[PDB]
């Protein structure tokens, strides 16, 4: 059987002060214990991801469910979405409002629904029939959010993990608050499966990063993967891909990839992205390039 | 210069009922003719694609804007996306209501935003900005559709869409749709979303699908397509096996649509029908079955 491992990115954005830094490395290091504790014990692909997703959208360092940045209103409005290789199965939501968890929602949508993507008001409302408990505003919004949305006004990207689990199935997850001022009921890339993220057992599976208008156009995590049909380096496959990204739209971001033969990596083109990944009881994380540790993992 | 193409579908499913038949090719005849008239006044790819489906949502027989489906509380709620080959600038609109013509909403997305996609609150109050009117969400509600929910009380008729390839070479894709009947509120199919609903790049050309929302999303089969005629396979070739890998894969059954960066094209279905109809050297090609492929003179 397989070796699992868990790979989890924060936001492929800007330089992050090093301060930020810390609580920074250590909720990635968080989500990644959380993903690999449930691999360690035979668990799967989606409720690993699932899990470490969830732990980032409940800290507020990240740009995910509590801690999502500010839309024109000053309001969060989130996505997210998971997909498991083996079947293609897949769950999404829009621009989802007063909840602690959206990607919980994106599996309630995947295994409750015959659907795939619920958006704003329907969400909401398989939200209320699932029971999934409805909260203020303000539970969600920092400080720091208010304060960063008058910067842009008067003038922290996606999260997301992919797992390979002891059967050998493969899944991604993601979630976000979309970005700083963005209009109502904007949909990035992060519920559109392809683009903030793929899984398929016979490949591998990708969530990314970055500048999601970028990411939507050129489909970017599907087109990692078809490097990989074509039997790249999973390292080659995001290097072409980012590197499409950059050429063709001018886009910057970043991506964490494995394939179904146990390889992985975390490549980005914008400047730093926080990441983490967890196989053989070893942790390895990170933020700006040629910059890894690797430490043990219990 | 390259030769103009526009090809347009209907939506991919079961078989039409004869009475539909000749309504069906009205509609498919001047949706393309008008997308083509765009193409014959020097008009852009964009341009043409997106005339041909505003014909088409304004035409009650096809399940898009006047005469989409109806959710499962009996209002209409409608999806497009539509996405420019040379700088892969697209839009796109998810759940919409009341306003007559999504795909029109989906240009403005493109054109007069930051952002490639938009969805709901958010659509209707950028639509209203923009001057898109409001229009009763009765006037987009019909009676054959009626029928259809009533009676469900699920049937997947499908989207409407083109591609079309313009003088200068540039590629373009429309979707449009209303859905699968008796929805769920919200449910987001996948014409408004890019690389699953179509895929344009003047790079390798335009596809735009329909069928089974749900099932196109999951291989992405616009851009899967695609990815084949990049491989070497012919448009015909790609489609059969994008399609095929669909079928097997996950056993959704849709149509789909694609014009090359050469002006090659096909139409091609593993459903039992798919309207369909092409412009080029004028002449108007159509189809709704395998084989009944008619090909008559356009003036
Ligand atoms: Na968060
Ligand atoms: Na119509």
């Amino acid at each position: 059987h397989m070796n699992p491992i868990v790979v989890v990115h924060g936001g492929g954005a800007g330089p992050i002060s090093k301060d930020r830094k810390e609580r920074v490395h250590q909720g990635m290091v968080r989500a990644a214990t959380v993903g690999y504790g449930i691999l360690r014990e035979g668990g799967s692909a989606v409720d690993a991801v699932e899990g470490a997703v969830v732990a980032l959208e409940d800290d507020p360092e990240f740009n995910a469910g509590c801690g999502s940045v500010l839309n024109t209103n000053g309001e969060v409005e989130m996505d997210a979405s998971i997909m498991d290789g083996k079947d293609l199965s897949a769950g999404a939501v829009s621009a989802v409002q007063c909840i602690a968890n959206p990607i919980k929602l994106a599996r309630l949508v995947m295994e409750k629904t015959p659907h795939c993507f619920l958006t704003d008001q329907g969400a909401a409302q398989f939200a209320a029939a699932m029971g999934v408990p409805e909260i203020p505003g303000e539970k969600l919004v920092t400080e720091r959010n208010k304060k960063r949305l008058e910067k842009e006004k008067h003038e922290l990207g996606s999260v997301g993990a992919v797992a390979l689990d002891c059967k050998g199935n493969v899944a991604y997850a993601t979630s976000t608050g979309g970005i700083v001022n963005k209009m109502v009921g904007r949909v990035g890339d992060s519920p559109c499966l392809g683009a903030g993220g793929y899984a398929d057992n016979d490949i591998g599976a990708v969530s990314t990063t970055g500048h999601g208008e970028s990411i939507l156009k050129v489909n970017l995590a599907r087109l990692t993967l078809f490097h990989i049909e074509q039997g790249k380096t999973v390292e080659e496959a995001a290097d072409l891909s980012l590197g499409y990204m950059k050429s063709r739209v001018k886009g910057l971001g970043g991506l964490i990839v494995v394939s179904k033969t146990g390889d992985w990596v975390a490549k980005w083109t914008s400047t730093s992205m926080p990441w983490a990944a967890a196989k053989d009881g070893k942790l390895h994380f990170g933020i700006d390039p040629d910059d890894t540790t690797i430490t043990d993992l219990p």
